[PDB]
């Protein structure tokens, strides 16, 4: 299945070893401008930028729009879009392309459908999240215009956890870390896994909230009991490679709880806590909609490992070359992606809810 | 959304107060025998698993098919079923029903919908349950032609975690319990919730794994990029209410380990481990499948909480009587029959994935 | 796949033996008085609504409503509908049911799941239409809160045309006739035809138009190029059994016609010859809806037809009794229903098209 | 909706006005060799019907396939392909830019999304026919496998009808015509439209036919009650633009037959005669599958046109220069790529139909 929603639809050309790779974004509604520096500065933001960096122009991927903006305009059509690639030489990591390398995907495609055909660059992962990243650029420029906004950020890397969160702080970090006070620790065990040759793995939060301060998110968003939202955000998040578990709220610390420690009490207001995580009964409750993302540490690692080729012989893979040292890293900023792609659907789909929503726009609109 | 799943789809009637629910089963091969044994017993143990009870055919459960099967074999169109309850006279428990109950879904469907209609009998969740197990039955009918089996059970209730899994003794378990060296302090944990009026979290182990010679299950299933088993498995859990968590595998400690921790290797015979749990790369690998569901406390409890009515006015939320202690304990049932159901829409899903399957049955025929 | 729709979804139990049929519609807006006169008044003309007949109540089918529905007001949450029928013991009909009935099903139905079932009774056709009729009065429902009607009558029956069309007419003539001066001929044919023991087709013609006088239907329904208006109309005509060819406005004799003679033009409103059917580009114009519809007359006939058996062996099909001498009749309320549901899926659909909708129903509210 | 298909899913990239078009054909096994020469020959066909009478252009459109192929075979993911068009500077035979011409969705446009846009050539749906022929050659090698071919050919422009059909004979004439005795004259109707600058409608007959000589079709093609076969071709057909009828089998004449005239009896081995068209039921049952697709003239023409502009103000419609006589020609092509998708789709549908296909595919192997 290569799409991704029920009415927002975000199709892909899938995995590819070419030097372009497309995908297009159907039910946008029309009259959104297209903020050109938005999408680019999120491009940006998916190669995980750390310490220095050079424009992103000619440096690095560039969005092409072929289609469903005019002037500046979504026109309520199919927005296709296309991104190059390298194309200026390489360098080397890989290995022996007959084996299955442990913790990725070759084992399972191999026998999926038959067909070998692995290679590099990115493999899989890399390419789609630029796809992924893209889309929901645009996703985030339907959410503003009612007022919503998506944020992300690093809160664990190898077991070393934020006791605070600072989104804006995470932006200007390295590796996207919420709490300054943790940051050179993580950044340390990120070193440690580079020296090593290992990785680490990571926890990413997620969140969407009001851009007008404190003010509630639409309350009802999550369509009946098998399209809920958040079980459309688990579905998008635990999708993404490399990600083996996703919290609401509370979480997994839900289940230590009493009933009397967790119901969150509401008051005219709203809700006086948030252990929910923005998330009731399938359908957000108007606070911040909290999401967490257990990253795997990274699959590729420049040592020795048993497994066997497709033949079944044991041999020894030994992938060189530097490799990502965390996913979790540049895998929030396409966590916030997607929430921003599944939000943005529900936003759409909520709309036929009540009959007043109808009346509205027909016998007056 | 009332649809679950892309090929084998069940959809439900949805929430009602009647004394009759029903949904559809749609996309069972023909030819499949209709395990009237299996469909009752799953009936019974979505109630729970008290050592005392009574004989079945009476009180509850009671599945009526009302189509797709014909001399007790699935006929391969749409299997329709029907689920009656209530007799007359019960017990009370009813005291002002036009506010909204803390960590209950009244408040999200009352702004979603703009329609009071939150009444006894817990408000439903047992209702859509008792459809998702009856479908459950089927699933599972569907997957043992191919030796695959669903499983689940308890490994914590209020914090009190199992340390060694026995799913034979689950079935046997006044609370399902995997391991029967912790069952009595989990016990005792449940009975102090009752003593208080209070209720308490929860965490479920379901797995699915091969009856066949190989002792493995097929390799490949989960459709495409956005379609993955995982991300499909996440987004059935997730959607059962009462779940705040799902981790596949490894799950949340994934994050925590190194590359080289983590990594399953291979050998002649095989992984040599599975924290993947049985999913790798969106595709089962052959592994078992592990899942663990987290619950959050009860929402029911017999307390005083401060809340709002569907006006906007504060008062106070009483609810009288006997409340489920731990949802947790009956929800494993409902995510074993999830599996299922997920696993066998995929089973179906993947007979797509080589040519060489379409030439076997139409050239082959 | 059982289910008709996108956002307004019809799901059947499909076809039965059994005393008890359902059905459930998904998406209704809530807040939408439900009719019940409405609905069984559909249920009335479904079952031919000739001359001399007793009440409905003793004599044919009820539908009850098992969900989705509050103090008659749609809930939002799905609407399940059973439907219970049957009366006394049939007696032959048919001997060796073990053959395929010529223009009947048996033989696909056969082939495709091997299972041989066959149960007279209607078959297929008459239960499921008593579930699109049920559902499309849901639709007639939602499109009346904006002013949208659907009708239908007869237009032919053994060829004989009708040249004026009149719907109030067609509403109490035990033909559904259109055309006054016609319909002792159109009478006469189908008398003809049970005295022959034989069947004839006819031509249907269903129309959708806005309430107010000389007022346009809503202009833009159909979505993106796969999705469009009339491909869905003809999708759900020429689903109905019987139905060999679907007609949108001018029809066949477009392809008999010159751009200079054809070719429509506008003004300021809505095209005024309608000979697009009020369908242009795979949108609504604004103008009448037309479609014509035609059936194949009725397979069973009380004659002697050559066929073969489950076996092979060539043997002779005589069907005994009473049937239907022209579907086409009762065909015209289904194909009405039709209309009335995939236009309302359309109504829901277009909610997403303009900016402007989603700011008036989130940022004013 | 920007896909068409359920399992065998086709993406379009939708209405553009770039150099470049795309789309994506996911659903496809893996193992399947890719007919270059094939697809390349069908995006001739596609030209074919206009200033191409004998020795028919090939300077044009040329595709690309960016991935789910290795080695030229499919490999069971997503196949994304582009196709790049276009040549010389823009000059002439283009009239006003801020119109809906007659007879033109771009009335219906601005009405549903609001926007100027619109440029003209072709308006679009001669793009997307583009991707609809390049998707419907991997449809067709697909279809190879299992011995099904799609054929087409013109029986009908301008009243002028064909008596005998001769599809070998359609592949290499000017128009497709099916019967060479009768093409003279249908030549004629086009060169006089041409010079009149007019245009006319016509018929295509389309139609699928197992390859072995004296073979028949699977039997039980085509899903549900919901997505029968006849259903999914009528709604491809009719979804191109300028098709306002769509038969199957007998198609409109089949109101005018008896039932003992109709209805299809069977022989040794097959049916007597084939006035279903392939289609009982809503499932193939072995015979041809008949296909008969009516097209208005081309809306359009040379000579002077009138209708509204974008704000129903004032303007011309003198469009110069010469515009397509008859889009039945070129549609036919179309129409036949779209019987090749919808089939492949059915019959990757069909795979789930009996529990022995599973146990086949998974424990025979």
């Amino acid at each position: 299945m290569n799409t991704l929603g029920r009415f927002l639809r975000l199709t892909t050309f899938g995995e590819s070893h070419g030097d372009v790779i497309g995908g297009v974004l159907d039910g946008m509604p029309s009259g959104i401008k297209i903020d050109y520096a938005l999408l680019e500065n999120e491009m940006k933001r998916r190669q995980g930028g750390r310490n220095v960096f050079i424009t992103p122009r000619k440096e690095d991927d560039k969005v092409e729009i072929t289609s469903g903006v005019f002037e500046d305009f979504s026109t309520g059509t199919p927005i296709g879009f296309l991104i190059h690639n390298q194309r200026a030489r390489s360098k080397d990591y890989d290995n022996i392309k007959n084996l299955f390398r442990p913790s990725h995907a070759d084992f399972t495609y191999f026998h999926k459908y038959g067909i070998r055909d692995f290679r590099g660059g990115g493999r899989s992962s890399a390419r789609e999240s630029a796809i992924r990243v893209a889309a929901g650029a645009f996703a985030k420029m339907l959410l503003r215009e009612i007022g919503i906004v998506c944020e992300s950020g690093i809160i664990e890397i190898g077991g070393i956890k934020a006791k605070n969160y600072d989104f804006n702080h995470a932006l200007k970090s390295e590796i996207f870390a919420l709490d300054e006070e943790q940051e050179e620790a993580q950044k340390t065990a990120i070193q440690n896994a580079i020296k090593n040759h290992d990785s680490i793995g990571g926890v990413a939060l997620i969140r969407a909230r009001s851009i007008k301060t404190n003010q509630k998110l639409p309350i009802g968003l999550g369509q009946g009991l098998y399209a809920k939202l958040d079980a459309k955000i688990a579905e998008a998040m635990m999708g993404l490679n490399g990600v083996k578990a996703v919290e609401i709220g509370k979480g997994v610390e839900s289940s230590l709880l009493k009933g009397s420690e967790y119901n969150d009490l509401m008051d005219q207001k709203g809700f006086l806590s948030n252990r929910s995580g923005g998330v009731l009964g399938g359908m957000s409750n108007g606070e911040e909609i909290i999401v967490r993302v257990h990253f795997k540490p990274t699959p590729s690692i420049f040592q020795p490992q048993r497994t066997i080729d497709i033949n079944g012989n044991e041999c020894e893979c030994l992938l060189k070359g530097r490799h990502d040292p965390c996913i979790a890293i540049r895998g929030s900023v396409v966590c916030e992606s997607l929430l921003a792609l599944v939000l943005a659907d529900m936003v759409l789909l909520n709309l036929t809810s009540k009959i007043e929503y109808l009346k509205t726009i027909y016998n007056e609109n």
